[PDB]
């Protein structure tokens, strides 16, 4: 189980689900920055707008 945990473009990274956390999510949403991508192990909560996508399989928020 493997989950990108980087966002926008820097190199992208890897991080193995830590115990207990077994998901992988990624939340796709732009702002004044621009294009704006968060990602990691689980399915958080977010604001009004935000896309949030959840997937239980390895590697699904790059």
């Amino acid at each position: 189980r493997i989950c990108f945990n980087h966002q926008s473009s820097q190199p992208q990274t890897t991080k193995t689900c830590s115990p207990g956390e077994s998901s992988c999510y990624h939340k796709q949403w732009s702002d004044f920055r621009g294009t704006i991508i968060e990602r990691g192990c689980g399915c958080p909560t977010v604001k009004p707008g935000i896309k949030l996508s959840c997937c239980e399989s390895e590697v699904c928020n790059n």
